[PDB]
């Protein structure tokens, strides 16, 4: 599997509103092919950006969503953005273990 | 829950060996209190560092481990470490959907 993280620059003070918007749209990507879930991570130390950590079965699955449906879903909305930049960080999962055994 | 990521600088070429070392030691943290697992993420685009993404029930559980047992578990071992730097990135989980 792969991990695609949007590392989003959020002005100081804007975090609560950004979190509210993500919580409201939390199920926006549900059932997209190859999609395995996401987390929104609020920065506490060592990073100032929020990390939007998304998980996919493959890079092709991610690319299909990001280039097609993700973009199309924007028409007929528009409130924001509060973010002032983003960087996509892309990775392959080498290992994934749980906490117990 | 919280996420503590060690973002480790690995020299080009050293990735395979680093991955081998983590795979061998993959269950080193198992059953530590508050520990919920980890992933090792190999960088493909937009980052050059490996991300060691660890999951904890609380910051306190992480701090207990990092300051105590994680350090003590090094004695009586030698490997020449391949990484050339690391940054701990710390976060709180706002939402986690499947
Ligand atoms: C510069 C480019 C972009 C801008 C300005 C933008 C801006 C926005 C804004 C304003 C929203 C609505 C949030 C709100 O206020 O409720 C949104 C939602 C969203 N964005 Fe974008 N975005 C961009 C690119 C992308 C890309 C490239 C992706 C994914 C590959 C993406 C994925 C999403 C998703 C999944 C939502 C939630 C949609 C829903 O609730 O149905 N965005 N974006
Ligand atoms: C999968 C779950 C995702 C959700 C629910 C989501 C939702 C959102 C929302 C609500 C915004 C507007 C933020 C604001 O008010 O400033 C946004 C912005 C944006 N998203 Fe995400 N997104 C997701 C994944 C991604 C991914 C993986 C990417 C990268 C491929 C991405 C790229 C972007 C970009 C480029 C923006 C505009 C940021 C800016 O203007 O500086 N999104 N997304
Ligand atoms: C500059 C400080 C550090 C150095 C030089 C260092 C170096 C190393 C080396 C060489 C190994 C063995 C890898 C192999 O098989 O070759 C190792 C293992 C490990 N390190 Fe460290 N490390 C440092 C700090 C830390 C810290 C702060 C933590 C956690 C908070 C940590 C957590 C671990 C863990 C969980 C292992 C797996 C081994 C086990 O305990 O069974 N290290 N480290
Ligand atoms: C929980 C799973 C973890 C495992 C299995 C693990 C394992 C390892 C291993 C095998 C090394 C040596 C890598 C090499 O050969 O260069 C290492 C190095 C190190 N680890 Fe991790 N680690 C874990 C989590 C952490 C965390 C959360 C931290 C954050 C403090 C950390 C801090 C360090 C540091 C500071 C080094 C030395 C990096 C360098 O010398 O540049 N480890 N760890
Ligand atoms: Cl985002
Ligand atoms: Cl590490």
């Amino acid at each position: 599997p792969v991990v695609k993280i949007n590392a989003i620059e959020v002005p100081a003070g804007a975090g609560p509103e950004l979190e509210k918007r993500f919580a409201h749209r939390a199920h926006a990507v549900e059932n997209s092919p190859g999609f395995l879930g996401f987390q929104l991570l609020r920065p506490v130390k060592g990073e100032e950006r929020y990390f939007v950590v998304t998980h996919w079965e493959s890079d092709e699955a991610f690319q299909a969503w990001a280039n097609g449906p993700a973009i199309a879903a924007h028409a007929g909305h528009r409130a924001n953005p509060v973010a002032t930049g983003a960087s996509l960080l892309e990775f392959e999962v080498v290992l994934d273990v749980g906490g117990t055994g």
